[PDB]
């Protein structure tokens, strides 16, 4: 039963890794440029890699949350092959910005796709496991019962 | 077994669809008044909406935990309602602190209310898996192997 | 069934109550250097417990992700105690951060310690999910079948 979890639990640990490496890149930054905590402001550069590494984090929980639902109610492997391509194109985000704002676009528009892919994965899972059920006691006029 | 989960499931995913709707918010507003990334500080009403959204990311995976805990150790029904309750008070608490400080104040303590009642669901039901048992324990002088 | 993950989900909501405390301190900050929302920079005091909360925050879903994987697939008991373990590290760490910059240095190292952890917990057991079956099947020469 866990091997049926096993490849997101797999992905979820790349995540957290993924997170780890943009946390060191900010410690690199504030040596740099002597930007020392607690202060968040400091030259542009600095600047936007902690930008980059803040949204990194505010979006960890929303890539974990439907690739769980999105790999237990739709289908593991395509799930877990989207939730790749999205820690893919968080890196090459992270990377775009670190040398400019304009940089960081396209690889944030990928990864808003892969979430994108992965919320509307997790919906089909969803419908998938209530639909049916509604649809045959509508059929069989024992709707009030479900 | 997945369907004793599909309904917290669909309130995760209903929280996830109200991050994009913050996020969408903080992007119209960035245009509204050229605060451009990686700049987070800029006219007050920037700013609040701004807040509005790093509040309502931070506080994301707590709703996201103990909806999860509550769900499975108390009752999935009674966590899934708290859950609808309190994604409903930070979506007010959001459109209050975009109009003022003071707005967000009622809908803010809401959904403090909700989060803590899905944190005594969380404690009751973690409660009713432990204690019967080390009562029975206790009862029959069989707490040590337990 | 519950009952096998009952002390990560106990681990859990003691990570959410700490979030709750980091939370409450933030709001007493507040008040004593009159820094009202939106501001989120004031006195260096107000700045460094206000930094130490934000931090605690970003790393509570990395936290929550590592202790379920190596929860469930390293030990139950062994990855709850290094999650004990780590929470009280972040205690620690707030309480340092709250007097000056440098205390915080020691508990952050422990609270890394703790983290990585984990994360070897959960690789340990994805491995031990994985790799047998991967031996078993070259041994027989069904690898292509897996
Ligand atoms: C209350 C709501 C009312 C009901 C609304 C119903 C809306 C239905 C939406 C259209 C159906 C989607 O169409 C369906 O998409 C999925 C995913 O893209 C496809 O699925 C295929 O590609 C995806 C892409 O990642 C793979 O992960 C998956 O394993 C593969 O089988 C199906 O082959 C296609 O049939
Ligand atoms: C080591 C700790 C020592 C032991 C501590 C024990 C403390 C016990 C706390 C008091 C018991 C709580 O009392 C109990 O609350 C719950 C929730 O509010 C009620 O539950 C009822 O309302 C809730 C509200 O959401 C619904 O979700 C639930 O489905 C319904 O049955 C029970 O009807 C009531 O009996
Ligand atoms: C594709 C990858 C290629 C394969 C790579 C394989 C690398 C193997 C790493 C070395 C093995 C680790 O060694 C193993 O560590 C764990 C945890 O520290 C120990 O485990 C012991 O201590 C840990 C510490 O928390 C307890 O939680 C655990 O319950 C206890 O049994 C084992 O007694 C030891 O044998
Ligand atoms: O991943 C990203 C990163 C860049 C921002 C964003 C893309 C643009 N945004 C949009 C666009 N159109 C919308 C239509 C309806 C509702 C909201 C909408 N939000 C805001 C979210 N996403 C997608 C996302 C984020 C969180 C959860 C799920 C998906
Ligand atoms: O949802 C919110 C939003 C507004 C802030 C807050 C309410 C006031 N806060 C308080 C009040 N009294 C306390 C008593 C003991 C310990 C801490 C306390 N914290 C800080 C948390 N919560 C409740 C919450 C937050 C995170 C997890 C669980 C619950
Ligand atoms: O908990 C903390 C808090 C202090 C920062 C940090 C320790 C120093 N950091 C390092 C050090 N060496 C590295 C080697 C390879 C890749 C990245 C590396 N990152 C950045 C992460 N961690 C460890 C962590 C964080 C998130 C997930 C998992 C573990
Ligand atoms: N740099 C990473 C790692 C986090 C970290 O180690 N932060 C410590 C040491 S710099 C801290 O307390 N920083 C305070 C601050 O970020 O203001 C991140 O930003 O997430
Ligand atoms: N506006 C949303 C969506 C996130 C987003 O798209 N952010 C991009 C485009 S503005 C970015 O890298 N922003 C850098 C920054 O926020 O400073 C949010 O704040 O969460
Ligand atoms: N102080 C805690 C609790 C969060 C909270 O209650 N925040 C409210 C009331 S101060 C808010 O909307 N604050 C806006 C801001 O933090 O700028 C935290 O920082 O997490
Ligand atoms: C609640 C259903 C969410 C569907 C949205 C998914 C959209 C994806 C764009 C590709
Ligand atoms: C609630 C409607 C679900 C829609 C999600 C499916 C959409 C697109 C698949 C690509
Ligand atoms: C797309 C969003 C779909 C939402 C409907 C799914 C709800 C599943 C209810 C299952 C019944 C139950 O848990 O008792
Ligand atoms: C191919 C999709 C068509 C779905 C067919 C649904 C059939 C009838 C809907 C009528 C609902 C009102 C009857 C209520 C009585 C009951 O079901 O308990
Ligand atoms: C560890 C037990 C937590 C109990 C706190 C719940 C409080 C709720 C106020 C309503
Ligand atoms: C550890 C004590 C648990 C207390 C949680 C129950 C409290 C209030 C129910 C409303
Ligand atoms: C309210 C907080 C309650 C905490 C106690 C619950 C712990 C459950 C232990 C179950 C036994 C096990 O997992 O081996
Ligand atoms: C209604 C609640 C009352 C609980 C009754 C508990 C009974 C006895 C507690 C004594 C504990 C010390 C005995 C240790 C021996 C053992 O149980 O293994
Ligand atoms: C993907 C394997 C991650 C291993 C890293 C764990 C390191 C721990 C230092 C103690
Ligand atoms: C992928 C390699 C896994 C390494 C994790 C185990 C390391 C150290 C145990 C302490
Ligand atoms: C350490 C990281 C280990 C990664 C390999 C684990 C993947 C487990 C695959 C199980 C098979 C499946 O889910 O169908
Ligand atoms: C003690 C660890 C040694 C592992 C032994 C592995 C044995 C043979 C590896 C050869 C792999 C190539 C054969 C492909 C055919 C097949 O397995 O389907
Ligand atoms: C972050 C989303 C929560 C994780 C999903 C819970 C796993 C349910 C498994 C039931 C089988
Ligand atoms: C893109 C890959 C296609 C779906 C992979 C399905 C593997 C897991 C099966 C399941 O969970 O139902
Ligand atoms: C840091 C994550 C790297 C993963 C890259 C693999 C994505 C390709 C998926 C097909
Ligand atoms: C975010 C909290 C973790 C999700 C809870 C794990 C699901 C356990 C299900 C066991 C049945
Ligand atoms: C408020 C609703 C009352 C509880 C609903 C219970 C439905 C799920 C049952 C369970 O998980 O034990
Ligand atoms: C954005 C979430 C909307 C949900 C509103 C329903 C809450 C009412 C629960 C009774
Ligand atoms: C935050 C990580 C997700 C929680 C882990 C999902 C629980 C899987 C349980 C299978 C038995
Ligand atoms: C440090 C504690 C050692 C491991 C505790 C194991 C208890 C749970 C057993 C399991 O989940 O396999
Ligand atoms: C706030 C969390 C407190 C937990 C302290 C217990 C850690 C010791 C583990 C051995």
């Amino acid at each position: 039963g866990k091997d049926e979890v096993a490849l997101l639990a797999a992905v979820t640990l790349l995540g957290v890794l993924l997170q780890a490496y943009f946390s060191l890149q900010v410690i690199s930054a504030r040596r740099a440029f002597r930007v020392s905590p607690p202060l968040t402001t400091g030259p542009p550069e600095f600047e936007r890699v902690y930008r980059a590494q803040v949204n990194c984090s505010e979006y960890f929980p929303l890539f974990l949350a439907t690739l769980w639902v999105a790999g237990i109610f739709f289908h593991e492997g395509a799930a877990a092959l989207c939730g790749l391509v999205y820690l893919f194109a968080r890196l090459r985000y992270f990377q775009g910005y670190a040398r400019s704002a304009q940089l960081r676009l396209a690889p944030l528009y990928a990864s808003a796709r892969a979430l994108w892919l992965l919320v509307a994965l997790a919906a089909l899972g969803l419908l998938a496991h209530f639909l049916p059920a509604a649809l045959r006691a509508a059929l069989l006029g024992r709707l009030r019962t479900l």
